[PDB]
């Protein structure tokens, strides 16, 4: 039996659509995503049945921590094409997001509301794919999950129940290099780095099959030894979504649909304990900085919440330094 903990959560604001892509940024100013594609997936008979029933562009939105404020800071569209943001990341060296978009692909997001689109293409020279969950290495290089097909023009599908989502790596040269593919939805992206700030796994969820796979890093777009390195509770429909280590290394995992987040020690298995949430749908999690604090967004009321985890984060590539 895997021990279960029921912390408090606190809820920190509702109405937002899809909730997700919960992140800090340099100045410690917290965004998150409105996600109308996700919303209407978790509804429809199909992709394509929740592409139509889709309102609109999903947005990124400041939400004040004092005041719950929510201020639109970014609605991306390119040519009349409205994005799909899901996850996000802060960069180190300038206060700009990168944003995850299943209709446009990676985005850089400024806190002014600019944005740019930043590969039609892969390096190979292949189309892009709608890309989802992304994380940061120590390095500066972005891994990349793309569950989707063809970024817009293309009909909208996701490889919900089909073989075709990819992993991507941006690298710090500016290059997309597709590194992996035939995923059923590969999800939520995480980067296990040495003690010394070395980049060396990759943990990432393939979430309609209850599996979390690991890669050795051995450098920029370079992974091998691709293995099953956890497995994912329940029967459900969904699975792992967002991820976030902790200072010590552990994974915690949103398990959407069983009311848990999974927390997994560094070297896999079985869950060593679960989270019971007040919500079904956990989505996505990240930690405020320097705390022990978790935010965590749901989509069975659209919402974002708080509670207190065991120990602090682990730091994001934003937090770290230069030199």
């Amino acid at each position: 039996e895997i021990p279960v903990i029921e912390p408090l959560f606190t809820k920190m604001t509702e109405d937002i659509p899809g909730a997700t892509g919960p992140v800090f940024d340099k100045n410690g100013d917290f965004y998150v995503v409105a996600s109308p594609l996700s919303e209407a997936l978790t509804k429809a008979n199909s992709p394509a049945e929740a592409y139509k029933a889709s309102r609109g562009a999903g947005e990124i939105l400041h939400i004040d921590l004092k005041t719950g404020k929510k201020t639109v800071i970014c609605k991306p569209e390119v040519n009349g094409y409205g994005g799909s943001p899901i996850g996000c990341q802060c960069d180190r060296d300038a206060n700009q997001l990168f944003v995850a978009d299943m209709r446009l692909g990676l985005l850089v997001v400024q806190t002014e509301g600019t944005f740019e689109e930043i590969a039609k293409k892969d390096s190979e020279g292949r189309c892009m794919q709608g890309c989802a969950y992304c994380a940061f290495d120590y390095e500066g290089n972005l891994w990349i999950t793309a569950p989707a097909g063809g970024v817009a023009p293309a009909d909208f599908t996701i490889s919900l129940r089909e073989k075709f989502g990819s992993i991507y790596c941006f690298t710090t040269d500016g290059q997309m290099i597709q590194v992996d593919t035939a995923f059923q939805c590969p999800a939520g992206i995480a980067v296990r780095h040495m003690n010394d700030g070395r980049p060396y796994q990759l943990i990432v969820a393939e979430q309609p099959t209850k599996k979390l796979w690991s890669y050795d890093i051995k450098g920029p777009a370079n992974i091998e030894n691709k293995k099953v390195w956890g497995h994912i509770p329940g029967t459900h429909k969904g699975g792992a979504a967002g991820m976030v280590f902790d200072e010590d290394n552990n994974l915690l995992v949103a398990n959407w649909g069983s009311s848990h987040i999974e927390v997994f020690g560094p070297d896999g298995g079985q869950p060593k304990m679960r989270i019971r949430c007040p919500f079904e749908k956990p989505a996505n999690l990240h930690f405020k900085p320097q705390t022990k604090t978790i935010f965590v967004t749901e989509h069975d009321n659209n919402a974002v919440w708080k509670f207190e985890w065991q120990r602090n984060g682990k730091k994001q590539y934003c937090e770290t330094s230069k030199f």
